């Protein structure tokens, strides 16, 4: 059930929006400019994500679209949360796709805005992504990850270039460690900053933690939490440095504090819970 | 409108207008940027465009017969309502849904179609007639239009032409006092531009850009004017069959345009003329 302004919003995407996605350092003009729009006709959930996104961008020059943005994001979150209950295999790329769009769009819509609303939308997208990962290798979206150096001359990580002084206490780490996988993931992603789709790898990281680590993290374990603070230093610094490059990362410095203790919704432990957790 | 309407606007932008350019038309800026943008300001242009692209998608996807017909009449209705209040701001909107509706009508006239495609074309033509002359500032100005060189410089008369020479010998010498001079020069110049870009659109606009003197003269059934239009008809018909092989929406137009106008499925040649020319005042 749509109007004339939706045709325009979709024209605004195929026309102007997705070139800006490519421009910040994403790959595949074919997925973003061809595959997505086609999938959108099949999955209302991705369609509502795409329209909300392009109306957020249009809000930049055309006035009067604040309710489109708001209303479309909501439908997208709703349809997206309902869609996760029944995951098929033909709707998997469409979910991944709308998840990433909802992330870009929520970071763009973080005016300050509590930040509970933007955080809540991102949460949904993290739960959808967590849900569908791992992706078949058949997925055109199976380059939002990385392959997987750590451990040397004693068979236990002794040094990581990713942060080195941020997890020292943990050093050294056994191959048995539950922290191993994440640390390798995180370090390997870090030595990948000068490459295409880095922004999307950085984006997907919280959803691609192994369940062991994650279930461990939600108990508030200190090692894991220290580990994630390293991811956070990477995310925040990568984001605030490219604000001029990406229109939708603008003002992200104002919504992501330096010290997680300064989280506006509570404490660091609260800032983890607002971002992680699906809905069983 | 709904989701199909969106997929359709999307279809236009991805596959319909590149085929318009491909036939021998210039300015991709008008057909893929200017029009879509105007389509948002003017619902009559919008319906024209969704009907066109659904006609083009109809060739493969089935079930849009309803879509094609619904958007085509609605465009006519608003287009026809829109000629009563022309402005300089909606004039290119009007020109462009005229040519769209013209192409969409040629694509929808069948192996043996009736008078519906023609009805629409008549509407397109009468809009066109009402907005011409376009201001030179219009983007469509060079796209749909275009003297002494037709005259023989040693006799002072139109001793001979290309294109219609055998067809209208009886008319010769044509003096500059004649009311057939502007049309004959226009037709000769139209022939003197075939390999050039936008020829199809010049050929298309010709009936709407006759001067009123000639036209009012033609609607009285005057034999001279009329023989002349038969020359335009030989040119329109002759071009469409060769480029029917190179353009999807001119397919089967020979089945609907007879070599003898006397074989008009609706009447005599004077009826074929009346069903294409004429307006609402
Ligand atoms: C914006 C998109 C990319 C989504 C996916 C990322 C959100 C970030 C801000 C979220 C994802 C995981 C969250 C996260 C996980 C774990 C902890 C450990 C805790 O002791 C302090 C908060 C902290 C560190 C939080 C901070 C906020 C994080 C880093
Ligand atoms: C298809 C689009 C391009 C529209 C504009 C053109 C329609 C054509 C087929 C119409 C336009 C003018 C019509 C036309 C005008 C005048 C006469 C004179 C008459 O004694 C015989 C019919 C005849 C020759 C008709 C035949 C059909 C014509 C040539």
């Amino acid at each position: 059930s749509l109007g004339l302004v939706d045709l325009k919003l979709f024209h605004h995407y195929c026309t102007e929006v997705w070139p800006t996605i490519i421009a910040v350092g994403i790959s595949s003009p074919e997925v973003w400019g061809t595959y997505l729009p086609d999938l959108a006709f099949k999955y209302p959930f991705l369609m509502h994500s795409m329209l909300a996104f392009s109306a957020t961008h249009l809000s930049r020059t055309q006035p009067g679209l604040d309710d489109y943005v708001a209303s479309h994001r909501l439908s997208a979150l709703k349809l997206l949360r309902e869609a996760v209950l029944e995951i098929s295999d033909d709707n998997t790329d469409a979910l991944v796709a709308s998840s990433l769009i909802l992330i870009m769009d929520s970071l763009a819509n973080a005016s300050n805005s509590n930040p509970t609303a933007w955080i809540f939308h991102v949460k949904g997208a993290v739960t959808i992504l967590t849900a569908v990962w791992p992706l078949p290798e058949t997925s055109k979206f199976y380059n939002l990850i990385s392959v997987d150096i750590v451990d040397k001359d004693t068979g236990t990580i002794t040094e990581l270039v990713c942060c080195d002084d941020d997890i020292a206490d943990l050093y050294p780490v056994d191959l048995d460690s539950p922290y191993l996988i994440t640390l390798a993931y995180l370090d390997k992603l870090y030595r990948e900053k000068n490459q295409l789709d880095y922004i999307l790898r950085v984006f997907a990281f919280p959803a691609l933690l192994d369940r062991t680590f994650l279930t461990l993290l939600m108990t508030g374990d200190l090692g894991a939490m220290r580990i994630m603070r390293s991811y956070y230093k990477l995310l925040r610094n990568y984001t605030t440095e490219i604000m001029d490059r990406a229109w939708f990362l603008e003002g992200v410095s104002q919504v992501l504090p330096r010290d997680v203790d300064d989280y506006s919704g509570g404490g660091g432990m609260h800032m983890m819970l607002d971002f992680l957790g699906g809905g069983l």
